[PDB]
């Protein structure tokens, strides 16, 4: 594997004309109007969800990556490719790392690393591994969950799922009541994603749902120079050895390889795409141990 | 039945001098703080709300029914002992209405009345009827039953049970982003039943739990003179044919009724169970 810097370069520029990665990042407070209503990427359109203050309170000022520049970037799905991988130091060496859905790093850090500069976070997360913050032993949880992050970019994605809705407001009123208390870097993309689908469309990927990783690699494109991807491989055997893998590095050994999603994903159609890229030298896709 | 005002001036004081029921009416924007934890009157105590600054800009200033006083007063309940009881006159012809859990009364006011002073609101109402509040719809069928209330009082008890907890978000941010559009008054009251239940558990009525009902019966002794109560007959069966009855009309509570026909019988107060008309 040699990087193509020209051809990746060639690429960023491609994803710029047709995603404003710096703006799609986040809503910024002054482009959103208190009393505004959202409506949902991946929803009926009659979901709705009014836009409050205290929600615009928690918007940034600028997009958080207006003028950043990272070097090496590690994007790290979330493949039982990883398990046993021994990554972790490799990927920690990057400038800056991207991982996705607030994905556990405690017990697996040989293998996946502990440094996070973003996580992203679909905010029914607290109703799945919180119980919706209704004690205070949730409060805390969550509180001590955040805290490990330090001043990483929590990317919420609030305006994807109307079951969001409910759940959204408990998040932000559980920000707002500890305004200050954390250097987590809020971030809230709005609706964005038909504006990404228009780049992967003319790569002929289309469908009905991006996967996060590869929403997540659109972003990278924008502010790192060369991108280095990890657990992406959405396959229930190892490539090299041909033993049985689970879905998700952080299953238990053991499990049976499942597939998440199902009609609206096209998982091996994304891994198909990247395997391309890496041999054209766009980015390196990592499917081996790490030495 | 001839209403005993020496007694129920008794009670009146009694009820006074254990329960101070115009500062449990409602929490105030003064008396809490933001960010101070409330806990649940019938939950485990681990179960917490943080007051926000918008929850807290929904409180009253001053409790809504301080110097207020009416002469008769209706305390209407649910049961459906109402249905064809064609009692709604004579509820509309008291000076002052106090209905359970936002109950309908259009369809229904031949029975039951038109007229609401107050209505209390669990606020898992959104969640049965108004589909938290998702969709543009929801949000237009909940602003409207919000307007045909008028000046009215919404009592909204959001710290009884652990499971109002992420609707009452969703109410808060509904009223806030409406602010200024309805008449309706809000109050909210905080934990009040330790402090209500001592006058019962005095009567000998100590359940769990006391009712909506009988609530607002002691809400309405602070500020009524005579208090007639409708629709509060938890029983499934009609009391002189003993055919079925729903439980709602628009469809220890046994313990609550029976203590309430003592006091029907010592005319502390007058408990309906047959046509008006
Ligand atoms: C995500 O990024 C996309 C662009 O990739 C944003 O859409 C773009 O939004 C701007 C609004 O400032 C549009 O600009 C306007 O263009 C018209 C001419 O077509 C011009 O008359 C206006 O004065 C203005 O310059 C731009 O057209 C639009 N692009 C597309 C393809 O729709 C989108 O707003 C971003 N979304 C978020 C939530 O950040
Ligand atoms: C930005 O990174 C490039 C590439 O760094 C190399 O590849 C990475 C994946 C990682 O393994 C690094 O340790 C490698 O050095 C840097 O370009 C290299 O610079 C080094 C040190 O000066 C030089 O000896 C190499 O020849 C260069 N390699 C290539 C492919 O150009 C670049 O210097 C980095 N810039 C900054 C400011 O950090
Ligand atoms: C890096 O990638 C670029 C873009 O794919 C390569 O440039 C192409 O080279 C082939 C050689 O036959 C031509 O057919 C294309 O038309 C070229 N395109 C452009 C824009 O130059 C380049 O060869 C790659 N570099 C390396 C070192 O492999
Ligand atoms: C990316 O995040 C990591 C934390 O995961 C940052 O690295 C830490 O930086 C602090 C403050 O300088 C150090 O004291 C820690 O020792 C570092 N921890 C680790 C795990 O490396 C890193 O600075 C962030 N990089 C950015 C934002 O570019
Ligand atoms: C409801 O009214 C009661 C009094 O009937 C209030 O109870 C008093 O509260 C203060 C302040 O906490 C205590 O110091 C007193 O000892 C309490 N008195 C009694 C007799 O218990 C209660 O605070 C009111 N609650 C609300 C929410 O309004
Ligand atoms: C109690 O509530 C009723 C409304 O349900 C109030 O009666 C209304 O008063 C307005 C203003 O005078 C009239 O235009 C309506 O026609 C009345 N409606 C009905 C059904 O009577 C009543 O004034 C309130 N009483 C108190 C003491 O506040
Ligand atoms: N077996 C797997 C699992 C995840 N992935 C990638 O890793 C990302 C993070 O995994 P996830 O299961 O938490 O992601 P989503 O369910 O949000 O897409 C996915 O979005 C995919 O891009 C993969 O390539 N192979
Ligand atoms: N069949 C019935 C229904 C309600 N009720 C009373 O009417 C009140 C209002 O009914 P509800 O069922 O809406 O009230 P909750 O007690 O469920 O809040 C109850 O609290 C009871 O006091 C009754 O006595 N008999
Ligand atoms: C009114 O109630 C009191 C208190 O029990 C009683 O002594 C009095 O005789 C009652 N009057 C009646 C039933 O007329
Ligand atoms: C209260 O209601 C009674 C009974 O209908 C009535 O006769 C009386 O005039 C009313 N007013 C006052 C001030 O008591």
């Amino acid at each position: 594997w040699k990087f193509n810097r020209t051809a990746f370069l060639h690429q960023r520029q491609e994803i710029l004309q047709h995603v404003d990665v710096i703006k799609n990042f986040s809503l910024t407070k002054n482009s959103v109007r208190i009393g505004q209503l959202m409506h949902y990427d991946y929803s009926s359109h009659k979901y709705v969800f009014s836009i409050s203050n205290n929600f615009r309170s928690l918007l940034p000022d600028v997009s958080p990556i207006m003028n950043k520049h990272y070097n090496i970037c590690a994007v790290v799905g979330n493949s039982g490719i990883l398990t046993g991988s021994q990554c972790g130091q490799e990927i920690d060496k990057s400038d800056f790392v991207f991982r996705c859905n607030f994905a556990p790093t405690e017990a697996f850090q040989r293998d996946v690393g502990r440094k996070t500069n973003l996580t992203t976070f679909n905010p029914s997360i607290l109703e799945k591994y919180y119980n919706n913050l209704l004690t205070i032993q949730d409060r805390n949880n969550f509180f001590l969950s955040l805290k490990k992050l330090d001043g990483a970019i929590l990317w919420i994605p609030a305006f994807f799922f109307h079951t969001s809705a409910t759940v959204t407001r408990t998040l932000v009123d559980f920000f707002v009541e500890h305004r200050g208390q954390l250097k987590v870097q809020l971030a809230w993309p709005g609706n964005i994603m038909q504006h990404v689908n228009r780049y992967w469309k003319n790569k002929h990927l289309s469908p009905k749902r991006l996967s996060t990783g590869i929403l997540m690699y659109t972003l990278a494109s924008a502010i790192c120079e060369e991108i280095h991807l990890y657990g992406f491989w959405p396959f229930g055997f190892d490539p090299n050895t041909r033993e049985d893998l689970p879905y998700h590095y952080y299953d238990k050994k053991g499990t049976k390889f499942t597939t998440k999603w199902q009609e609206s994903h096209q998982l091996p159609a994304e891994f198909q795409l990247l395997y391309r890229m890496h041999g054209e030298g766009l980015t390196k896709l990592t499917l081996s141990h790490c030495a």
